[PDB]
């Protein structure tokens, strides 16, 4: 079964992760031999959620998390392989020190193959953020949380600092919608994990964004990086990159780090063993 509908006995909640925009994520151990999975609990009508799940368990794509299971009881639990190092915005955050051009170049080219993807499955997003990336290993990243904001009625009668100007106004999201978010993410990574226009009230950002305004240059940023973020914050979707043609971009500048991102002492560049500790879903 693509989508396996787990038993409240075979999997077991140990430890809060953190509390999502949709719910609570848990760490814990899956027994169908223990899987460590991520654990994450939402806030019949179990048909369209089921059906929206499948979908989550079918993309097979080495830059996008697999749902891997779900549990219908009182509440849903979605169950999926757990990725010990956390998401890639703590992980800049708590890294701002070691983190080279070439892994910043490459986790941009991973993210843009892993949208490019769900782009193909006609899946858009929606929440695309760093803190929606997660890290399996420094040098592989993965896209995760997509479709969830649709299951909840994003788009039915709020990260407004990620969100494309149509989608603020009209609900209106598409891949192109999606492309915009990636040039906040690309942002929040070349800045380290900085808030995107931090101490700017939500409520005016649409206003701010017509004006022309946008979020500042990195200052690890050449001008030719700096340039594909504003071209994904251009009010007319279409003109906007796609991911197909960000995937080339950066992947040609990941060829020639040094020459794209200014990153002092760059040549020479708490650790979750103890902070989460068995087979890996992976090798499952
Ligand atoms: N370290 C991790 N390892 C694995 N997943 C994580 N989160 C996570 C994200 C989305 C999730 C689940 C379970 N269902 N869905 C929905 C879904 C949708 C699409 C594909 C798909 F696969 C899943 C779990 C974390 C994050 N832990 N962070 C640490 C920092 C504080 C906040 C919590």
């Amino acid at each position: 079964a693509l989508l396996r509908i787990l038993k409240e006995t075979e999997f077991k909640k140990i430890k809060v992760l953190g509390s999502g925009a949709f719910g609570t994520v848990y760490k814990g151990l899956w027994i169908p031999v223990k899987i460590p999975v991520a654990i994450k609990e939402l806030r019949k009508a179990n048909k369209e959620i089921l059906d929206e799940a499948y979908v989550m368990a079918s993309v097979d794509n080495p830059h996008v998390c697999r749902l891997l299971g779900i549990c219908l009881t009182s509440t849903v639990q979605l169950i999926t392989q757990l990725m010990p190092f956390g998401c890639l915005l703590d992980y800049v955050r708590e890294h701002k020190d070691n983190i080279g051009s070439q892994y910043l170049l490459n986790w941009c080219v991973q993210i843009a193959k892993g949208m490019n993807y769900l782009e193909d499955r006609r899946l858009v997003h929606r929440d695309l953020a760093a803190r929606n990336v997660l890290v399996k290993t420094p040098q592989h990243v993965k896209i995760t949380d997509f479709g969830l904001a649709k299951l909840l009625g994003a788009e039915e009668k709020v990260p407004i600092k990620w969100m494309a100007l149509e989608s603020i106004l009209h609900r209106i999201y598409t891949h192109q919608s999606d492309v915009w978010s990636y040039g906040v993410t690309v942002w929040e990574l070349m800045t380290f994990g900085s808030k995107p226009y931090d101490g700017i009230p939500a409520s005016e950002i649409s206003s701010i964004l017509e004006k022309g305004e946008r979020l500042p240059q990195p200052p690890i940023c050449t001008i030719d990086v700096y340039m594909i973020m504003v071209k994904c914050w251009m009010i007319d979707a279409d003109s906007r990159p796609k991911f197909r043609e960000l995937i080339i971009e950066f992947s040609k500048m990941a060829r020639d780090p040094q020459r794209y991102l200014v990153i002092q002492g760059d040549e020479r560049m708490n650790f979750y063993r103890a902070l989460m500790d068995v087979v890996d879903a992976d090798e499952y």
